[PDB]
DNA sequence: ACTGGGAACTTCCAGTG
DNA sequence: CACTGGAAGTTCCCAGT
């Protein structure tokens, strides 16, 4: 087959999603290797054709079998909760940069479903009986739909594919995680300190404190009553894989989630004796 | 005959419900309501004994005292209103099961209209001067009482306002508490670091306080120290006192500058320094 | 069953490129 | 002044009794 790859996917987290009342546009959606110096845009590539046609993005659950979903694309080329322009016959390397994420409010969702059966916006056109099942609105996922032309001049439609799952940082259970400050980066090693740390958005559940080292895993102790407004931890520090120590060695605390396992920022600790 | 407050509603720590809760809001409390020996809110009236219908509205804070499109609800009480019948027999007079609910800044226009028309305006002020904004964290209790003269043809008293009513999500019109402090014992030269933690702050409106027999103490932090109103990051002052020799005590707190207000005193140590 | 309270959803907005 | 987080307003509900 003359085929659709995909190579710039898209930033899973560091990304709102924003309403009919925030702004028609949301700025753009950025790619997993952006950073704002080589700050990159969603791709794909193309192989087996260069040449005209149509290209169009639709929305899917996160988790299969894949349905539409009750969520807006908005900004250039955008219309009817997708995106839709006409093909480059410049290359076969496209990038999408006016790109945008709105949300749609769980009442309208019924509304919205209907909306889009009416459109045939579903890539992989599914029965509406299992399209009654239970719906991720934090995770949303892409897909990609495509016209070109046999060596005679009709319509050809090809194979259309995934890409990472791309997440709401307004959102509480998988925003991205973040240590802000702290009240002190050093204490002993016997374990015993306890730490304050103020964070980005964490829920008190699911969230713990995670240290490193060169092959050692801690876990650092504290009650869903030591969190205070989900942006504030208070802990004590596990002890070392080395009651006795003597120098000063160091290591890395961050935050983990144990369904999904994501990490913080990495912040460097530092142990003592005495 | 003139009407006088006994006990008052209490100023903070109520909470107002959308009428998607509609639990009632429980109820409201006095001022000095215990916890162990709960009150309510009290009116005494003197000159006269006797048969009695009263009714009590909202109005805001703001002076003229305007209808406030807010609701009371509960016993007796209907298109934020209550009126009931007064036990004849004493001169003293509570309620009990009493609410404030809250509207929903489209549907203002809509409350204000009901206002309009159920003649909710006890002080009839006219339409022109209730325009602009109102408050919205904030209502006033206004109490209106009928009676009989000395013949039995039916009085009416002049109607009495109290000590206002404030909203605990309301930042910069709630309760002031806090609730952990990593360290309460710290140098007195200054340049020791203090992590406390609280309910919800703003982060332009707010002041840490220290205090002793007579003298004020203010701690210095910049404005993007204060994580996400509940958490402060700062340096403990400069105490009044070159270099200690024995050990003192002061009440630490905070304090609003807006509307200087303060919350729970909780006890701070400063130990001779004879080392830095 | 009730409250107290705590987060989860939703809307605004000010500050800084 | 177009994004960007923070914060404020609204709804939900889970934990205490």
């Amino acid at each position: 087959m003359p085929y659709v790859e995909i190579i710039e996917q898209p930033k899973q987290r560091g990304m709102r999603f924003r309403y009919k009342c925030e702004g028609r546009s949301a700025g753009s959606i950025p790619g997993e290797r952006s950073t704002d110096t080589t700050k990159t845009h969603p791709t794909i590539k193309i192989n087996g054709y260069t040449g005209p046609g149509t290209v169009r993005i639709s929305l899917v659950t996160k988790d299969p079998p894949h349905r539409p979903h009750p969520h807006e694309l908005v900004g250039k080329d955008c219309r009817d909760g997708y995106y839709e322009a006409d093909l480059c016959p410049d290359r076969s390397i496209h990038s999408f940069q006016n790109l945008g994420i709105q949300c749609v409010k769980k009442r309208d969702l019924e509304q919205a479903i209907s909306q889009r059966i009416q459109t045939n916006n579903n890539p992989f056109h599914v029965p509406i009986e299992e399209q009654r099942g239970d719906y991720d609105l934090n995770a949303v996922r892409l897909c990609f739909q495509v016209t070109v032309r046999d060596p005679a001049g009709r319509p050809l439609l090809l194979t259309p594919v995934l890409s990472h799952p791309i997440f709401d940082n307004r959102a509480p259970n998988t925003a991205e995680l973040k240590i802000c400050r702290v009240n002190r980066n050093s204490g002993s090693c016997l374990g015993g300190d306890e730490i304050f740390l103020l964070c980005d958005k964490v829920q008190k559940e699911d969230i713990e404190v995670y240290f490193t080292g060169p092959g050692w895993e801690a876990r650092g102790s504290f009650s869903q009553a030591d969190v205070h407004r989900q942006v504030a931890i208070v802990f004590r520090t596990p002890p070392y894989a080395d009651p006795s120590l003597q120098a000063p060695v160091r290591v890395s605390m961050q935050l983990r989630r144990p369904s999904d396992r994501e990490l913080s920022e990495p912040m460097e600790f530092q142990y003592l004796p005495d």
